[PDB]
């Protein structure tokens, strides 16, 4: 039996004794499962006594009614590994996680044709929430603290106060958590310090989330709001995340270390966000679109390095020893040793000598009168092509409206422009020769918005009327391109191909070892290595390589396939022992 965990006045208690929660965020779906134990042992080496993780709904119910808690989705196995390393667990199932993650964690299929309003009291959304909460609770039921397990606390929703203040909606969520059985652990909410009246529920513990430099101010607000309960920072943002096209974050370790010591010397509990951020593999990054008039769509990078205590690859940064020493001073307890370090390896340049045109890799066409977003065709992530026929000679403006999120436009497979809502673009000029010609509008889902008043419109692809000058274009074909396996690619040749195209070759590995796959030869797209979609690459930066951890590798030849929207002059890849950061173009 794990020790009991409760509150008693202004403190937490564990087996009835005063207890200060010392927690770090590790998202188990962002860390290779083989490496869960390593990251948990590093959390213990910092002096932490607790790990905290979200569950991402869109990974564990990828198709409605079809749950998956296998492999890297195995939340119960992650929790058991944490217990095995002597750590309490704080579980945050959402359903909304935020987390700089695709759609804040919401399944793509919620944005389909039924016109469900997410994060609201739409009965379809509430029923879908309950089904998901029941499923997660069944996975972890014996692990909940009142059943004798290590899960000491469970968060209800996430920062709802930054979204709205419908207290009935929050009460509905608490009641769903209770029906699922999560009341066998301490329930709580987290909010920004100015958002507590909006996001909380009387009778349920609140904790506060805040940035470096805000600790004194934010705790003053939490204590005023909730004077008779324990004090905890549910997320101390000890780092920050990146957007494509903006510099890699560099945050102030001295500030964070001194403020952490101040927090802990008050007796307050804390969760460091992130302890390690890891990677949003595949298409699973999020995006911002904030509320000010000068704010626009802003997609996040594949790496979730976060300038965290541990970097993306699990290596301690200088901030690790700084904060470890803080916790050692406060607790008076010498922490356990770090595990043996996990090595990085360099791999020689490997040409990718085969190419395959995207145009030779389309599915059967789907007939539509006007473009529709990808969820209309059952598609969650990746690309979608819209095709129609046009007649020239015309040099006119093609209006696409609010593209979600990047459109490449072609005429007879020759590029004639691009349109990104990131850049406030809604149209491109197109030159159409005399006669009939094929207009192709290829759209990338760059990641559904994960936060803010715009996140409920999670439709990806095209949604607006398409016009050429003042004439609406109708009668199209849609081609969903989720790119679920590279094994299906056809049209392979050793000739040069224009973008958009795939590129393939072997990367020989003697003994598997963590490496960064250098993407500097390429323009923009995604990459598979040994059959794993490692995520996105883009020459505008700041990230320019892709983490390829040892457990995704095999001994000997490893197939690499790289998708590039742009024509690639010299396609090849190499193994680096460090991330490549550049100043955005």
């Amino acid at each position: 039996q794990w020790p009991t965990f409760a509150t008693q006045g202004t403190q937490f208690v564990r087996d009835g004794k005063p207890y200060q929660v010392l927690s770090g965020a590790i998202h188990f779906q962002r860390i290779p499962r083989t490496y869960w134990k390593d990251r948990l042992q590093k959390a213990r080496a910092l002096g932490l006594n607790t790990v905290e993780t979200y569950v991402f709904w869109n990974l564990v119910e990828p198709q409605q009614g079809q749950f998956d808690f296998n492999a890297n989705n195995d939340v119960a196995a992650f929790v058991r590994e944490a217990a095995a390393q002597g750590l309490n667990v704080i579980l945050r199932p959402g359903p909304y996680a935020c987390a700089e993650w695709e759609a804040g964690g919401y399944p793509a299929w919620l944005f389909g044709k039924d016109n469900i309003r997410i994060r609201s009291r739409d009965p379809r959304f509430l029923a879908a929430s309950q089904s998901y909460l029941d499923a997660v609770a069944q996975q972890v039921r014996p692990l909940l603290n009142h059943n004798g397990g290590p899960i000491i606390a469970v968060q209800v929703e996430n920062e709802y106060g930054s979204y709205d203040d419908d207290h009935a909606y929050m009460a509905d969520n608490r009641a769903m958590f209770v029906k699922a059985g999560f009341d066998k652990a301490l329930l709580f909410t987290s909010d920004g310090a100015d958002m507590l009246a909006n996001g909380t529920l009387p009778g349920t513990l609140a904790v506060v989330n805040f940035a470096p430099g805000e600790a004194k101010s934010a705790f003053d607000k939490l204590i005023k709001f909730q004077p008779d309960q324990p004090r905890m920072v549910g997320e101390y943002w000890a780092g920050w995340f990146d957007h494509w096209g903006t510099p890699h974050a560099s945050t102030n370790a001295k500030q964070q270390t001194e403020e952490l010591e101040w927090i802990l010397r008050q007796g307050h509990s804390a969760n460091l966000y992130m302890f390690i951020g890891g990677t949003s593999f595949g298409f699973m990054n999020g995006a911002n679109f904030q509320g000010n008039p000068s704010d626009h769509y802003a997609p996040q990078t594949t790496s979730y390095d976060y300038d965290a205590i541990l970097d993306e690859a699990g290596r301690p940064t200088p901030k690790f020893a700084l904060m470890r020493d803080v916790i050692t001073r406060v607790t008076g307890v010498q922490p356990p040793a770090l595990p043996a370090p996990i090595a990085m390896a360099a791999l020689k340049d490997a040409p990718l000598r085969e190419s395959a045109s995207l145009w030779d890799n389309l599915p059967a066409p789907i007939a539509i009168d006007t473009p529709q977003p990808m969820e209309h065709f059952g598609q969650d992530y990746g690309y979608i092509l819209y095709r129609t026929t046009v007649t020239g000679p015309r040099k006119e403006s093609l209006y696409l409206g609010e593209v979600r999120d990047v459109a490449r436009v072609y005429v007879d497979q020759k590029p004639v422009g691009s349109v990104e809502r990131r850049l406030q673009q809604v149209a491109t000029e197109v030159d159409i020769p005399a006669g009939q010609h094929t207009l192709d509008v290829l759209v990338e889902n760059s990641g559904r918005i994960n936060y803010g008043p715009r996140m409920a419109d999670g439709r990806a692809g095209l949604v607006d009327p398409v016009l050429l000058d003042n004439q609406q274009l109708t009668n199209w074909q849609a081609f969903p391109l989720p790119m679920r396996s590279p094994d299906s690619i056809r049209g392979w040749t050793r000739n040069t191909v224009e973008g958009p195209a795939f590129h393939r070759g072997n990367l020989r590995i003697g003994t598997p070892a963590d490496t960064y796959l250098d993407m500097r030869a390429f323009g923009k797209g995604i990459a598979w290595a040994n059959g794993v979609n490692l995520g996105r690459h883009w020459n505008i930066g700041p990230q320019r390589a892709l983490y390829f951890p040892a457990p995704f590798q095999r001994k000997g030849d490893n197939t690499v396939v790289v998708f590039d929207l742009d024509s690639t002059a010299k396609p090849s890849v190499r193994g680096l022992q460090q991330q490549v950061w550049i100043t955005p173009k």
